[PDB]
């Protein structure tokens, strides 16, 4: 079968925790009151959930309402709370009972943000270094509390660009690191999805959220939206595989003991490692540098053990022009 894997940072926080900190199941949620909360616009719709933008009469300050469509319920609001006030993490502020769906509805803190589409034609090299780093603030801090993401995408990042503030929202997905467990793979989006998941492995770790970051740093620095752009999850792979080379991909699941779907025998063909000097062009230039192309390269690893950790990727030439 396949051989395990462990994180290679704070792989032993879980368990050093009392049950309580990670035993989801046995949270009891504190409720607020529903009445404090005045639903003003609709914001959208996902797969577990309707957003609304409200008003919080007890203060006339903005808030954002997310109102839940089993147990994940729990996970959430338990990761919330337990990363409530880490550097760039959302507020949760309140739990409420919805009366018209009589299901928890999340109050969450306000964000003035900016669609990342108009957001991303915008951002200079320096505002990708500096943003960058605000996101790695808060993975770093996720994952020292024993928890990944794996939803990392540009909608779950909220800039505020005025004052310069960045949050990491919808924690919907994500999971406490426990060594040795197996996790669901159908987990983060197409584009953003590392090879661990595409090949079927599951003891992976929060290195995942690492991979998605630097799928989206090359969709920055790059100006491709996105920059690994399968049509499908098989096809998703074959487009990485045409970037990073098959041969590394063979070693990685080898390495692994992992065996592909056969129906990749028909679509995976042979590729090179290509460079990444490759996709620099008269309008993505400016966005460039060895220092980028360093970093970039040390996100988007097939081996997930080989990827910068948030820290690690914090400590990065790359982040050197950011004032600090």
């Amino acid at each position: 079968g396949p051989v395990p894997s462990r994180a290679r940072v704070y792989t032993d926080v879980n368990t050093h925790r009392p049950r309580e900190y990670w035993d989801y199941e046995s949270h009891v949620v504190e409720w607020g009151n529903q009445d404090d909360y005045q639903l003003v616009r609709k914001l959208g719709r996902g797969k577990y959930s309707e957003v609304f933008e409200a008003i919080n009469i007890t203060n006339n300050e903005k808030v954002v309402v997310k109102i839940l469509k089993k147990k994940k319920i729990k996970r959430e609001i338990k990761i919330l709370e337990n990363l409530r006030g880490g550097p760039n993490i959302i507020t949760l502020a309140d739990i409420v009972k919805d009366p018209v769906s009589r299901t928890p509805a999340l109050v969450f803190e306000h964000v003035n943000n900016t669609d990342f589409k108009q957001l991303y034609q915008t951002l200079t090299d320096y505002d990708i270094r500096f943003y960058m780093y605000e996101i790695l603030k808060a993975l770093d801090y996720a994952s020292s509390m024993g928890i990944m993401h794996r939803d990392v995408k540009p909608h779950n990042v909220m800039i505020d660009h005025e004052h310069r503030k960045l949050r990491l929202i919808d924690w919907g997905l994500a999971e406490f690191y426990h060594p040795g467990q197996e996790y669901n793979v159908r987990v983060a989006s197409r584009y953003f999805k590392g090879p661990e998941l595409l090949v079927d492995y599951q003891m992976y770790d929060y290195s995942l959220d690492m991979w998605s970051l630097g799928a989206m740093l090359a969709s920055m620095i790059f100006r491709k939206e996105p920059f690994f752009h399968g049509h499908d999850n098989y096809d998703q792979l074959v487009r990485i595989a045409k970037v990073l080379g098959t041969e590394d991909l063979y070693d990685y699941i080898d390495k692994y003991n992992i065996e592909l779907d056969p129906r990749f025998n028909d679509i995976l063909g042979r590729h090179s490692r290509k460079r990444w000097e490759r996709f620099v062009h008269s309008e993505n230039q400016h966005l460039v540098s060895p220092e980028a192309l360093d970093f970039l390269d040390k996100l988007l690893r097939y081996d997930h053990q080989s990827r910068l950790t948030a820290r690690e990727a914090m400590e990065h030439p790359y982040f050197y022009t950011v004032v600090k």
